[PDB]
């Protein structure tokens, strides 16, 4: 029974061996900042190995899942994950600024522009490794293409393509057919990637521990932690399983369970995108999914839904602007409500830690951009959670639309 799931009990001991190993080194050594960078390479490679297998994988699979479809019902279920990802997503706003206003821890229009812009890419190569920003400058507005892939414009353009190649209907065959052979080949790929995982798992955890030097930083943001991790546990055990029961009248921690798999493997990447081949088949094996259903919405989800990130991100705003001993008014808290819930969009593509969305909101409040140095520390710790709370997410996403397209589901069995 061991050798079947080697991966996991593997990636288990790994963190337990990163732990270990991070706190003696810390503790009985001494590094300069050259050798801490040299220590932590395997991590890094295995950060390539990753953003790598990203960019095939998502067009391919949303190309596939979209086309898969009947167009008399792909428009229903396109709406219906819409509306549950929005709704989730305004719910984790609000639990966040509430806890974080009673707890009490402690321009914006170009960047929603901007937004906007990368919907509609100029190029599309271009957009496969680089993205567009625009800055004010004595007042003209001028742009400029900074390195990063842009997943936001490739979803929409693969939505759009997708839809017509599933429309066209013998024409279009080909197209289907080389896009399911890509998917197929890039889940191998993955699966071959996860296969040395362990190894970059240990020397990632061993060399975060490493970095911090004071280690006093972690006593004074002791609140700061408190409402964050209170508010992703909130939402991940009282808000979703409510809402999944409400509408299926079903046992929510079975489903849960049945995930565990996925969710622990969120856990140790920290990467929704990179999860997707584990969710498929715990959704469709274990909890005996459609899969049709599942293969078009769960990218869509990995791309689009981040409750916990818009938790994250709304908290750390508010506590920034308490310790500034800045007024928030009523308008500052919409605002700021407003602000995360729309301040990035689609980034699931870019497996790293990412200032800019915070950066947003602190601009939109009107606060300076370099308080992100104050709490950059305990990112590496809190984004893991804050990625399995997104995976779990859209886990129960999957069922609740499933259960709600009845109908249509019924509807394509006919036609098969
Ligand atoms: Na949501
Ligand atoms: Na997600």
């Amino acid at each position: 029974f061991l050798k079947n799931n080697w991966v996991l009990l593997s990636t288990v001991a790994a963190v337990v061996l990163g732990i270990t190993t991070g706190v003696l080194v810390r503790e009985h050594s001494n590094l300069s900042t050259l050798e801490k960078f040299y220590f932590a390479f395997p991590g890094e490679i295995l950060m390539r190995m990753l953003k790598l297998i990203i960019l095939p994988l998502i067009i391919s699979s949303m190309i596939t899942g979209v086309a898969a479809l009947d167009s008399n019902v792909s428009g229903k279920i396109g709406l219906r994950a819409v509306v549950y990802y929005f709704a989730t997503t305004l719910i984790a706003v609000i639990l966040g600024i509430v806890l974080v206003v009673s707890i009490k821890p402690g321009s914006t229009v170009d960047a929603m522009l901007d937004l906007i812009r990368n919907m509609f890419p100029e190029n599309l190569v271009q957009a496969a490794f680089q993205q567009y920003k625009t800055k004010r400058e004595e007042y003209k507005i001028v742009g400029m293409y900074s390195d990063g892939i842009n997943v936001l414009g490739l979803i929409v353009f693969a939505l759009v393509f997708g839809l017509v190649i599933g429309k066209m209907g013998e024409k279009g065959q080909i197209l289907v057919d080389f896009f399911n052979a890509l998917s197929d080949a890039t889940m191998k790929i993955v699966q071959i990637i996860m296969w040395y995982m362990p190894l970059g798992i240990l020397f990632l955890i061993a060399g975060c521990i490493i970095e911090v030097e004071d280690w006093e930083i972690f006593r004074k943001l002791g609140l700061y932690m408190a409402t964050v991790l209170t508010g992703l546990a909130i939402h991940s055990i009282v808000i979703l399983p409510l809402i999944y029961f409400i509408v299926v009248r079903k046992n929510p921690f079975r489903f849960a369970m049945g995930m565990a798999q996925a969710l622990l493997t969120a856990l140790m990447i920290s990467s929704s995108s990179a999860t997707l081949p584990v969710t498929f088949r715990c959704a469709e094996e274990n909890n005996q999914v459609d899969k049709r259903i599942t293969r078009f919405v769960l990218p869509v989800g990995a791309t689009i839904n981040m409750d916990g990130t818009a938790l994250y991100e709304a908290v750390a705003a508010v506590f920034i602007a308490q310790l500034n001993d800045l007024d928030l008014g009523i308008g500052q808290i919409i605002t700021i409500s407003i602000t995360a819930t729309s301040a990035s969009i689609g980034a699931a593509g870019v497996p790293q830690a990412g200032l800019v969305t915070m950066v947003i909101v602190l601009s939109a409040v009107g606060l300076p951009a370099e308080d992100v140095t104050l709490i950059i520390a305990v990112d590496c710790l809190l984004d893991r959670f804050r990625t399995m709370v997104n995976v779990l997410g859209d886990a129960f996403g999957t069922g609740i639309v499933e259960k709600l397209s009845k109908k249509e589901l019924e509807q394509m069995d006919v036609s098969s």
